[PDB]
């Protein structure tokens, strides 16, 4: 009876707008091409469209675009369909509604806070998903970990980080099955665009991101584990971590060393992960390596071959390890949350 | 003068030769390897990661002339075939990827050598020595000893310091490690059957099993059975870093942890507070370099997990430790 | 009237056998999965099948296998179909005919010469294609450059090398349109399995292949240009060349600097290449880079953006440049020749 | 003592500082760069490709203390803002990726410097000097000069030797070149609009335009307009090799070509017959290293095409040439 959900039953097309056509924005565009009932009808980015079209067609790590891309006067012709490309620097000036846009992926990195991201509503968009944390009045959502926190009335939400989308389902499964006292994370992580190609002054003052990223093992700080409480309240304040950036251009792996609230065996841990598996959190027993997860659609892929339970006179330390393509795994999660959020809008 | 012979002129054998050139009272007078000496001379002169050789190398009838001195190069395959005594060799560096067994390594004594140091674990009936961690275990009467592995030479002083200052309940190690010659350059069948070492080593993050932490008890009895670990091989050709996450027997602060490491520092175990990266340690002579910038103490309602991290050049750091043990071992004679 | 060709008209299935399941053998298997009317019914390789199945499923440069692979008693289950995998070290002992094999891809590198490769005929196979040169009584075939040299009665043929399959259509187009006096080739080439991962003794005695291949620019000798006469008789003895191996795991590019028999312009050269283009020899005017050709199906991809015509008081030197994936481009050519050879057998 | 000031403490500026430490009678007394001195001190100490600094570096109020001596570090952005004379600087190394113009570079003279050397082409009204190829063109009265590019410093002695011995009709260059800081670490918009420098530089073979061969006439008048070329950038962080394919004015043999290069050899132009690879030249002080193992003479019915190949460390080889020109330029004063 009619306080009912509707968009799940009778929505034809979810029209998406992308503000910021960097790595994530372009990869989200690519994924949406394969999502029935969701399509991008507007891109906004200050870069010359000739440059943007070229980078959409050709991608070092993710391969050639599946289809044709041609620059036109007001935007691109992508697999026939024209798609407007604007270059407004003020989000309040983007007339999203003229292109039917209802939800915006905000991926520039300059409008993270609620009031900043809500500028897209002035142009007529209804909802916004941020490609980063994750402020004071904004929920953080890892799809298939805590998207049930959404009621559909929120205006701005965060898709969390890529590392959070890998860690969260793995840490939650430990908590649900065994209980976590505390734990430390180490991500062995592909280099990224916040590192220098060769040694040189880094804008932020980071003496390690100043170093050649493709020729070094580079320690760097993280926030996923310290901030996990935003996705899994029961783990608030229980985890910390850091990263080692290494010379691959994409593909990463997350290790968690944890003290649990009860004793376990390796098989029990692995069986718990298998039972928690879904389209966001995969399970494998194959001895794969990082190139095997590039382009994959899981947000997180648990690797049962790397599980360890160290038992010393009954005192136990546990290691669990999950793979992720820090590019496409995070993008696949963003797109799941984009669609879900739009469809439970009401 | 300690006259040393080298069996196996691979990465470690060649780098040990380079180091011994600078150890007064130690000199190599006999190399032997089943490779054409022209190939060996070229690989001694030119080294992708460790640079060009300091001096002159010329191939001559029976071996090399290195900085004037001639050095016999043989090509046997049984240590008994090596007349170490004809070249005056007293102690042998055994550095082929095989032969890591006492009876197997004792074959060199028939050729007239007195002592043998094997460049890998092989310690069922053989003492395992990380210099400046436990070389005091040697009395000089041993025939064959092990220099342990390079991961052990990195971990051991760090783990020993935690044990000495605070007590260790248990711990898990992760080493982010340069690729090595037991991995394939491109995807292909690995002779051991390892499905991960069969993969392209310079284009992947590759999980790898280790033994350093599980076998630490051979170097630090007080840690026997308390540790486990594993590795992630990554696309650098040398330079590695070892992380240890441990449960200790008392609560600590970060400053207390770092101060304990500094107090344990010496020529084998370095200390830095500079935010370095892996290229900054390639070629260094410390066996282990503790990095105070990476220390973590997670305290959750008084229960603590501690992370400590040391760097090492898995090539030159290990080699420098081997040569320390070679010199000391020869010095304390029998 | 009935001295007619038949296999082009009424052949149902070309059954292929692969001797040697290395990089090329596995990639040829992958391509054949997408070739209607051609299928592999027998693999012979001395490697443990568990290792071989794993390497077919997971491929660092060419991605995950499109489908499922499962080890069975006598071989593999690949996308349902069972495929026998033997491990005979003597090719005369391979009973190809029991599996209906008519043509063998001989890719071990130990049976290049005619008499050696003809051992496969003892087991009942009819034809053999060698994945390397290219002996004294054996024709060398670059598909869509000189496959018309085949009359279908040959027993053993060579698919040439991967570098030859890139150079040949480019050199032939210059010869046909303008005439070649002489020329020198330089390939900038991915590292390969004949190089060491770290500095160490090389079995062949090559002091450069002994060096770490992923951490160096490594000069190495070639044979494609010196031996081009085997594919293009009119260029016999007119070319020489060499290679620089560089730190990418696949993807290569071939430059030819040539003296021609007449003066030209850059546009004239590029137009000549466009007219010579086909499914083996592509044409592009996009400023691509090496990652953009990994996995591609052209044997050779001419890049019009790199064309140069240096004219000094009327004396001209010309540079033309073509891309190739030294893995998949060569494999795609091998598979074209495999099918054609089987189908004009008669 | 020649007192030098450095504007721009990037790769070249820092490596030139490292070299000048070993040039007696030349010393840097003033650096200025718009970067925080803490960042600059860290990058001087630690260098991914060129190793750790030889000495001590400590940040202090007005700059660095390097091996005791204090060195002022400023952060202006207009050469007139630099009081070179207050620091006694006579000659300025102008090494920011901009300012490659005579009037632009002459701004340093207002601050009290006498001469300027720009670390890139900028030669419309500025002489271009490859040391030991054409530094005899300087008379000492010039204010601003160019050290040319690093590709020019590699090509020039090789091309000059062909011209001197045999005569050059024409030629095309290909350099297989390390990636540089004008390429992206990952695919992304390039500020110049270059669709190839927008691509991940350590994961691709990247075609690149050059100017060294087209502009060679500025260093070797006899080759003006005779050459063209281009580059392939590849995944090494330093170390490069330049190939020249040329039509000569007479027929030659390989031995004749190689002998001519050996006779042209000097401190700027080296000669080797060893089959080296790129890591063997990183850090070398020669501007150019001719490799006789790569020489080709293709003779087809008497018509010849010749290939000659030289190595260079696009970082340190170029820097060593710059510092040679700095010293000479200061020495021949006005
Ligand atoms: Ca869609
Ligand atoms: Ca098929
Ligand atoms: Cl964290
Ligand atoms: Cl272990
Ligand atoms: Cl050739
Ligand atoms: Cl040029």
């Amino acid at each position: 009876h009619h306080h009912q959900l509707e968009n799940l039953y009778f929505q034809g097309v979810v029209k998406v707008g992308i503000n910021g056509f960097g790595r994530i924005g372009r990869l989200a565009f690519r994924r949406i091409q394969n999502v029935e009932g969701v399509e991008v009808t507007r891109i906004n980015d200050l870069t010359d469209p000739v440059m943007l079209a070229h980078l959409l067609k050709y991608d070092t790590t993710q391969g050639r675009f599946d289809g044709t891309v041609e620059v036109k006067e007001g935007g691109f012709e992508v697999n026939g369909k024209f798609i407007k490309v604007s270059a407004e620097r003020d989000p309040e000036q983007i007339d999203w509604a003229t292109d039917g846009v209802e939800i915006v992926l905000e991926a520039t990195g300059f409008f993270a806070k609620k009031e900043a991201a809500e500028k897209h509503l002035k142009g007529g968009a209804k909802k916004v998903v941020i490609t980063a944390p994750g402020g004071n009045d904004v929920k953080t959502v890892v799809f298939n970990t805590n998207h049930d926190v959404l009621d559909g009335t929120e205006t701005v939400i965060s898709g969390a980080s890529c590392t959070t989308n890998c860690l969260a389902p793995m840490a939650k499964a430990l908590q649900d099955n065994f209980g976590v006292v505390e734990g430390l994370m180490t991500t062995i992580h592909a280099y990224t665009g916040d590192q220098m190609i060769l040694d040189g002054p880094h804008r932020g003052g980071d003496l390690r991101r100043a170093r050649a990223g493709a020729a070094n093992i580079v320690p760097n700080s993280t926030g996923a584990a310290k901030a996990i409480g935003l996705v899994i309240p029961e783990l608030n304040g229980k985890l910390d971590g850091s990263a080692q950036r290494v010379p691959t251009p994409t593909g990463s792996v997350t290790e968690l060393v944890a003290v649990l609230e009860k004793n376990v065996t390796v098989d029990e841990v692995n069986a718990a992960m298998k039972a928690a598996s879904n389209e966001s959190y995969g399970y494998t027993e194959d001895p794969i390596v990082s190139s095997d997860i590039v382009g994959m659609s899981y947000g997180s892929l648990f690797d049962a071959t790397q599980t360890k339970v160290l038992d010393v006179d009954g005192k136990q330390l546990v290691k669990v390890v999950s793979w992720y393509d820090n590019e496409m795994s995070y993008t696949a999660q963003l797109v799941r949350t984009l669609e879900y959020f739009a469809k439970i809008a009401k």
